[PDB]
C-alpha cells in the first residue's frame, strides 16, 4: 500500500502490456508502449529518492545501485528499439523486437529487486527507535 510498490506495480505492468503486444507491432505502436514504461521508470525513481531519506544510511547505496541499474535497463532497452525502428520491414525486425523484450524483462526484474532492497531497508528502519 505504499507509493514505491505502487510505482513498482506501475513499472511491471507497462513492462507486461509492451510484452504481450510487441510481435505484432509497428514502431508507431511500439514506440509508445516504450515512451510509458519510460516515464513509469522516472516516477519510481523519484519516488525512491524521496524515500531514501527515511531510510538508514547503511542501506542507501544498495539502494543507489539498483538505482542505477533500472537506469541502464531503461537505456538498453530504449536501444533496442532503435535498432527495431531502423530495420523495420526487414528480417532484423524480429531479432532486435525480441532483443527489446528481454531488455524489458531485465528492467522488470531489476524494480523488483529495488522493490526487496527497499523493503529490507524498512525492515531495518523498525529495528532503531527510540523511547517516547
Ligand atoms: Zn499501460
Ligand atoms: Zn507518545
Amino acid at each position: 500500500n505504499d507509493k514505491v510498490y505502487e510505482n513498482v506495480t506501475g513499472l511491471v505492468k507497462a513492462v507486461i502490456e509492451m510484452s504481450s503486444k510487441i510481435q505484432p507491432a509497428p514502431p508507431e505502436e511500439y514506440v509508445p508502449m516504450v515512451k510509458e514504461v519510460g516515464l513509469a521508470l522516472r516516477t519510481l525513481l523519484a519516488t525512491v529518492d524521496e524515500t531514501i531519506p527515511l531510510l538508514p544510511a547503511s542501506t542507501h547505496r544498495e539502494i543507489e545501485m539498483a538505482q542505477k541499474l533500472l537506469n541502464s535497463d531503461l537505456g538498453e532497452l530504449i536501444n533496442k528499439m532503435k535498432l527495431a525502428q531502423q530495420y523495420v520491414m526487414t528480417s532484423l525486425q524480429q531479432e532486435y523486437k525480441k532483443q527489446m523484450l528481454t531488455a524489458a524483462h531485465a528492467l522488470a526484474v531489476d524494480a523488483k529487486n529495488l522493490l526487496d532492497v527497499i523493503d529490507q531497508a524498512r525492515l531495518k528502519m523498525l529495528g532503531q527507535t527510540r523511547p517516547h
